[PDB]
DNA sequence: GTCGG
DNA sequence: GCTGATGCGC
DNA sequence: CCGACGGCGCATCAGC
C-alpha cells in the first residue's frame, strides 16, 4: 500500500529483464530494489529519496520520478503492447518453460496456454506437468494445509524407517500463514559425507507415492526429488489443488547447516554469514568452519543442532519466526 | 542496474 | 554412446 | 572503471 505502485512497476521490469531480455542480474537488481522499497516505512516523494536506499540507484531514481509525476512508465507501456514480449513473459509462468523455451515457442507462433495444449508433443515431461497444473501451481498453500501435509510426510517417513529425520523448512518453518510449496529436508544416521545408499531417497518417495500423496515426478535423483503432491480428498468434498513438493537428502553431518540455510530467509542468511565472518567463521549451506589468520578455512566443526551454529558465532538462538532479517 | 574494491 | 554445455527451478 | 551479482542437482541437448 505504501509504495505498491512503484514496487509493482519494479517487479514488472524485473520480469521483463529475466524472461524477455535474458538479463538475470538486472532481474535481481530490480527485485532487490522492490524489496528495500517495500520495507521502507514512508511514502516516497522523489527519486532522490529512494536513492538513499541500498539497491536503488540513478536509473531507478529516474524511473520513480517519471512514475510519481505521470502515473506510468513510458518504457512499460511500450513493453506491454509488444506482442512478442508479453507472450514470452507469460509463457514463463509455466513450470519448466524459462526464457529460452519461451522465446522459442513464441518464435513459431506458440503464445498462449491454448497453443501449448495443441502442441503437447513439443513439450518435455517437466513442461507437461507445468502446463497441466498451471493454475494449481500459482496458488499459495494455507498453513492449515501445510500442517496436514507435514503429518503425512512425517508419519510415512517414520513407517519406512524410524531412524530417518525429516524437517519441513522454508517459510512454513518460519511460521508463515501461507507457503509457496513444501520443502522437505531428509537425513539418516547411515548417510554421512564419509559414507560409501542409492536407495535412501527412493524408499521415501515410493512410500509417499504408494499412499497416493505424491502424484507426479519433475526430477528425481539420489539426493533431490522434485514433484507434485496432493492432500487426500474428503471422500465427499472438493478435492485439493496439486502442490509442488521438494525433498532433499542431506548427510547427517551437514543436516543442521542445511536446515538453517533452507529455512532462510535470504536476508537473515546474509546477515548471519556476515556476523560469522566478523567472528572468524565461514558458514555456508553445508558446514561451519573456523577461519585462519591468513583467511584459510579449517575443517568443518561438529554440528549436532542449529543452536550449535549460533553458539560458535556467539549469537543468541534466533527462533525461525524471527528470521525475517 | 547497482554495488564495493 | 560419451562428455561437457545449457536450461531450469529452486 | 571493473567484474560480481549463488550455485547446486537433474534433465535434456549439442557436438563429436
Ligand atoms: N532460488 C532459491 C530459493 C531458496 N533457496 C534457499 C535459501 C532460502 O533461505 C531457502 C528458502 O527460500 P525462501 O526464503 O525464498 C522461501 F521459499 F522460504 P519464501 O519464498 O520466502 O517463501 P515461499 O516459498 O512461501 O514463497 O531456500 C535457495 O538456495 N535458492
Ligand atoms: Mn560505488
Ligand atoms: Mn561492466
Ligand atoms: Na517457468
Ligand atoms: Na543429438
Amino acid at each position: 500500500t505504501l509504495n505498491g505502485g512503484i514496487t509493482d512497476m519494479l517487479t514488472e521490469l524485473a520480469n521483463f529483464e529475466k524472461n524477455v531480455s535474458q538479463a538475470i542480474h538486472k532481474y535481481n537488481a530490480y527485485r532487490k530494489a522492490a524489496s528495500v522499497i517495500a520495507k521502507y516505512p514512508h511514502k516516497i516523494k522523489s527519486g532522490a529519496e529512494a536513492k538513499k536506499l541500498p539497491g536503488v540507484g540513478t536509473k531507478i531514481a529516474e524511473k520513480i520520478d517519471e512514475f510519481l509525476a505521470t502515473g506510468k512508465l513510458r518504457k512499460l507501456e511500450k513493453i506491454r503492447q509488444d506482442d512478442t514480449s508479453s507472450s514470452i513473459n507469460f509463457l514463463t509462468r509455466v513450470s519448466g518453460i524459462g526464457p529460452s523455451a519461451a522465446r522459442k515457442f513464441v518464435d513459431e507462433g506458440i503464445k498462449t496456454l491454448e497453443d501449448l495444449r495443441k502442441n503437447e508433443d513439443k513439450l518435455n515431461h517437466h513442461q507437461r506437468i507445468g502446463l497441466k497444473y498451471f493454475g494449481d501451481f500459482e496458488k499459495r498453500i494455507p498453513r492449515e494445509e501445510m500442517l496436514q501435509m507435514q503429518d503425512i510426510v512425517l508419519n510415512e517417513v517414520k513407517k519406512v524407517d524410524s531412524e530417518y529425520i525429516a524437517t519441513v523448512c522454508g517459510s512454513f518453518r518460519r511460521g508463515a500463514e501461507s507457503s509457496g510449496d513444501m520443502d522437505v529436508l531428509l537425513t539418516h544416521p547411515s548417510f554421512t559425507s564419509e559414507s560409501t545408499q542409492p536407495k535412501l531417497l527412493h524408499q521415501v518417495v515410493e512410500q509417499l507415492q504408494k499412499v497416493h500423496f505424491i502424484t507426479d515426478t519433475l526430477s528425481k535423483g539420489e539426493t533431490k526429488f522434485m514433484g507434485v503432491c496432493q492432500l487426500p480428498s474428503k471422500n465427499d468434498e472438493k478435492e485439493y489443488p496439486h502442490r509442488r513438493i521438494d525433498i532433499r537428502l542431506i548427510p547427517k553431518d551437514q543436516y543442521y547447516c542445511g536446515v538453517l540455510y533452507f529455512t532462510g530467509s535470504d536476508i537473515f542468511n546474509k546477515n548471519m554469514k556476515a556476523h560469522a565472518l566478523e567472528k572468524g567463521f565461514t558458514i555456508n549451506e553445508y558446514t561451519i568452519r573456523p577461519l585462519g589468520v591468513t583467511g584459510v578455512a579449517g575443517e568443518p566443526l561438529p554440528v549436532d543442532s542449529e543452536k550449535d551454529i549460533f553458539d560458535y558465532i556467539q549469537w543468541k538462538y534466533r527462533e525461525p519466526k524471527d528470521r525475517s532479517e
